[PDB]
């Protein structure tokens, strides 16, 4: 692109870092201040703005009219300290913005396909101007992680999805699309609202629903072809699971609250098996919450048994799973498919307290999002029952934790080994013994994950590549960091850990005949990053080049040779 | 335009205010939320964020980036109350954002160009996307009133004033052209300033700095056409008049500050006669100052002067001007060619209160932002030596101004007829008597000088035009507001002022043979009606239509019909 | 974004000159560049047919379906889909060679890339010349080994715009999706190397290193940009680099040599078709070939593979196969051989004619290639009648004036028996007892079309020789028993469009059954599948989409005023 255009264009927009002769080339030259600063320079000038901020909220903000208008310089940020940015442009900012301001894009981000639309979803394809599209994050806003239904202001979730996919991974941004389905909203508030601007009416659903999820599909891979990788994201529990099990064969498709938090939890425990020094056969898991990040959880987790030599109805006897209503338990009321799959023989049981006391697990993992339900007695008996009990606090925010990884080193007096989803400062005891907890982050999963099958051309995804990217996500962690109880490696390794999984990722794929890709790179490594975007600004070079001055002279001809011979 | 460029386009961007139906024919359906809002609801959006912001700085801030993205709405707002975002988006409040924000407009509004381009504006000027360009405001950001030199931050005046050529009289705003000039600065704090982005030199000056004048008034006709209409704003005293008499003759200019201030001066002064009751001829006017603005009020009362049948000389005779260094009179030092026009025969006199006590003016006129400088005593003398004085404070801001109205009116015993620059709430004195007093505000007068020169391609701009003006201004006020001592009307009614104040210049250009545009219209009021622009957003009709039935059969060929007779 | 305004006037995909009706000239903003009539495709051919049909020479008629191609693809293919076997000729072998030698380059509007050997290093920038992005099918000739006439250098380009009209005309493929390029090294053509007015290179071949290089480089950036998948056809090729080229390509990228394995294929049709009349099978017979060039070499391999398919062991089918080059017999220890050669060497004495060859091996079939005038002489073919009841005479050898035989003096001095094919139509053949023949032309068309279509439905990676044999066994299978009576072997060309189908049906099911085809998922109806992708000559519609939502929905998304609490 050229002209007046580019100044608009967030993919190359340089803005003064344009320099006179890339101005001149590009007939700019006028449009932008007589400065020529460069990319740290940038940096420099809009961190000043950022740090004026008062609140989270303005600074998530700032930053999207950032991206509306230098997307290069916006990843510069990001990357500038991944650790500090990912809270911001994504959760737990992301969600509260969105729910307080609306969407405060000012450049289209993506789509909003409504139900009304069905029928017609092809043609609002075209409406996006960037016909290269290799990744989709879609979302019906209904199950925002902490918030719940946000309906249409939900699109600024797969919107900051995306950006840790580029900042954490190294995806392409240019080829990645957010999308919003509109279907209604069952917030009482947001029909109310006069400001609202999705539709106002109930969520449509039952068949009528798949129907629009069946031609979003159909339509995406039409378009831009059956190798898009489409990823969903809050999704309400049973719509998870019936279209991660409708589509996972047929598309290239995951869900990250269902497989994503799998992933992320598994390489906790399997990295703490560095410290308990025991098999996985040997341990017992009891589950606070079954929805779809404990469903996920504790699938990958009968797979891991599986490859360690247990049969999977022998694997999924270790797995205790606790919901509202008590323990799940074989003939018990409120059961569905997923939860019938942990059904234990065993009367009913009512509390968490007495399934542990009666289990006597040496992992517990808590998702329900229920404040304090590891009780000092909890973590008192765990500590009594085992050396080394696993204890992973893994809900959001800090507010709904589990308990604290204070509260978890005291109690058991300094043997619990502890992760979270929710960042905790480092703990000293009084006897001095001190922990670096570490969090359970699932920007350490989906990056790596998309970024090798976007570049192989991965056709599905299958829980293998979750477990595989668990493992390499154990084998990162130093044996000083499980010194210290850190059972994940640095967030500021995140591009290299991303780049890693990548390449094992494809590595698996070819192994298994899964690439579309050819041909087969001999170098992985090399191939992936190739293909991983630097928010270095890109050069504007001409390619000009001549003949030999033999072959410009015969090849030109005028009157006055034109019969030589 | 069509597709998604059209969201981006400030022209024709309509937001959430697209119809499904407009949306589906752009082909730009789904890159806006499922929500149909009027401009109505629309205004009533953003006005709860601009009343959100806690200063002015601040709400001139959300004000551009509104204008950013959707330009009808923009000028809703602006039209919506134009007394209140007038000194929002111009001054006094876009000197003061520009000069501690700096340019804040995330989309090009403009061109910079620099001294050292010389030899290529005509390159740049093609950096521009809109080719019907009709009006250009140019600075080069050294005298921004009320600041002084803000160097390429004066970017943000042309912007500002073209705003107020929309929003008070209607000028097209996509014909419209913002230019900064930047030879330099001699401001030491943004030459020293790290984030300045404008050349770091001293300003370039002499016939090289009238060079690159010469070169940008000649590529700008060049390519937009000899009658494209340029406005000079805020240029140092020397430079104004220079390029003023160098210009006014050959292209279709004016500077605003010289001429502008001076229609509006005459305006008052015009208007204070129907108090006064007594003849232009009658008056002894003494000038507090003689710079840009006072010269230009000079003369264009001169002017008036010689229409009521008074020589020029003798005209000249009537007015006393002051500069810092005192009277300005023959064989004076420190004087240069335009103090030269009015000095007077005299011995020197250093303050205004003894030029005031041997003169013994009718009307004291100030311009200089010599705070009190209109003292006590100087009110006392003129009610002492006449029945009605007239006392036009016309320096800004408040701080600067030469007195206060309450003083006025309260000094001279309620008898001083009163003008300022800047807004004075009304007054009531001890013993009843209330009084309005006018503000003698610049946008008066050039938003409807620019509708008509634009309207009618008026070749040059005469100052008789400026006179006819301010004639027009001073016959606006009605009997009721003289009575309340208000020199000019409502600026609630700036449109139809603006406007008839266009059709009486197009008139005066007809009949003088200064209008290009052809045929004269017949009814003048309606020709410049139908140019007026509206913040109404327009409609994307497709225009469709059928030929007769007959027609159409016989017209379409087909195998069955080819040999029909 | 969709084509519209005048720019589709001059789109040869789009623009349909007077059939767009007057609702699609409005629609697309073309109103009034078109003449006021309405035409009916059917009209516009009949039209066309009138000016086509006043043309005096094949050479005109070229000339004439050139410039239609120039304006309108689809009237341009309704005129070949009238009469494939009418316009064959015309616009491929033989005319368009010949076209090309007289006239040059006739096309103006460009057709494909033209690349030499002075843009080494250059050619991903070349590539982005070419406005269409996605294309499945690349033609390319340096050239050097015009079929029928020799080295015409750039004039070559002819071949591979002709080669593609047929890829289209014949088989369906989309020819927007299609790329001719003209590889420019120099000519050895003297006439074209003194010709002032030619337009090529003029200097000879470039060969060796740079040669390869060049090529090397073409096949990675035709793959960079167009995807691995792309097929690539060389065409017209001097032999010894057609080979080196196809053995060096062919393995790495979806690449064919349609001199070589589309003659070998056809060619094999014809014998396999001849097996149904002699009614015995493959290994019965003898084949001696008249020429032992690689488009020889081409048809021996591929016997080679069909006599092993009947379970015949190598060694024993490659002694089946007697070759005569220039020198005489191929035999074991001669000079003067080859590599290639060496394969077929016989254990035999020197023989140098050919026909004592024919008397000495007594062979079931003879295969002329080598482009000898007369080669079968009178005893040649009464030396066949006499070995063998029904003796098999292939004058594949073009063009016609260098034919081995012609029609008639095989059926006369065979008495009626000899089963003829020729790669040059021959007309019917009544001899002087009343016996009357219709012999087969041996056309490359009976295969590229429907290998090209089933290779690019499927995304087939590389085309191994078992394609093209399961080919030929297709095309023998076409031919009636009634045309087989007649002498007919092969069906007829009217038939092109169905036989083509029915190859890329077959071709894609063996490709699917074998892990070659990279589509996914596997159409459960492969004819259905590929119909789908057949492009016809019927003008495409523009018709938009347009539609509402239910007026209960729209009402409460439509927010005004008056509605909004």
């Amino acid at each position: 692109k050229r002209g007046y255009d580019v100044t608009r264009n967030p993919h190359l927009n340089k803005g003064m870092a344009f320099t006179l002769e890339e101005r001149l080339q590009l007939g700019i030259h006028g449009l932008i201040p007589p400065c020529f600063l460069s990319q740290d320079v940038q940096l420099l000038r809009i961190m000043r703005y950022y740090e004026r901020q008062q609140s989270d909220l303005d600074k998530y903000i700032i930053l999207m009219t950032l991206q509306d208008r230098n997307e290069k310089l916006f990843y510069r940020v990001l990357t500038s300290d991944v650790e500090k940015f990912m809270p911001i442009v994504y959760t737990p900012t992301v969600g509260l913005a969105c729910q307080h301001y609306g969407l405060t894009f000012r450049r289209p981000r993506g789509l909003f396909i409504t139900i009304h639309d069905k029928g017609h979803l092809a043609t609002m394809l075209n409406s996006w101007p960037e016909d290269n599209i290799k990744a989709v994050v879609v979302t019906d806003g209904e199950r925002i992680l902490g918030l719940g239904d946000l309906g249409c202001y939900g699109m600024g979730i797969p919107v900051g999805k995306l950006a840790l996919y580029t900042a954490c991974g190294g995806v392409n941004p240019q080829q990645c699309l957010p999308v919003l389905l509109d279907v209604g909203t069952n917030n009482e508030e947001l029909l109310r609202d006069p400001l609202y601007i999705g539709l106002k009416h109930q969520r449509v659903h039952g068949k009528a629903y798949d129907d629009l999820l069946d031609e979003f599909m159909q339509a995406v891979t039409d378009k831009f072809g059956i190798n898009c990788l489409i990823q969903f994201e809050d999704f309400a529990n049973a719509n998870a699971f019936r279209l991660l099990n409708k589509y996972r064969n047929k598309y290239c498709m995951f869900n990250d609250d269902i497989q994503g938090t799998a992933s992320v939890a598994v390489a906790g425990i399997l990295a703490a098996l560095r410290i308990t020094k025991n098999k996985l056969s040997n341990h017992v898991f009891v589950f606070q919450g079954a929805g779809e990040a404990a469903m996920g959880i504790a699938h990958l987790l009968v797979m891991a048994l599986e490859k360690e030599g247990v049969p999977k109805a022998e694997a999924t006897r270790k797995i205790w799973m606790v919901d509202s209503k008590g323990l799940i338990v074989k003939g018990r009321s409120h059961l569905n498919h997923e939860k019938e799959m942990f059904a234990q023989d065993h009367p009913e049981v009512n509390s968490l307290e007495e399934v542990v006391r009666l289990v006597k697990p040496t992992a517990i993992i808590g998702v329900a999002a229920i404040a304090g339900a590891f009780t000092e007695q909890i973590l008192r008996d765990m500590a009594s029952f085992h050396e080394r009990p696993i204890i992973f606090a893994l809900s959001n925010p800090t507010s709904k934790a589990e308990c604290t990884a204070e509260k978890c080193y005291r109690v058991t007096e300094g043997r619990g080994i502890f992760a979270s989803g929710s960042p905790f400062k480092s703990v000293t005891l009084e006897d001095g013994k001190t922990f670096i907890p570490g969090q359970g982050n699932n920007a350490y999963v989906f990056p790596g994950v998309a970024l090798g099958v976007i570049a192989g051309g991965i056709r599905h995804i299958p829980d293998e590549i979750f477990l595989l990217t668990a493992e390499q996500i154990a084998q990162e962690v130093s044996e000083q960091h499980l010194s210290q109880g850190r059972l994940y490696p640095p967030l500021s390794t995140i591009r290299d850990v991303s780049l890693r999984i990548a390449i094992k990722v494809l590595d698996y794929a070819y192994k298994h005949n899964l690439a579309s890709y050819y041909p087969e790179p001999k170098d992985k490594e090399a191939f992936v990053r190739s293909l991983v975007y630097t928010p270095d600004y890109d050069s504007f070079t001409l390619d000009s080049y001549t003949w030999p001055k033999e072959a410009m002279n015969v090849q030109t001809v005028t009157r006055e040779n034109l019969y030589f011979q």
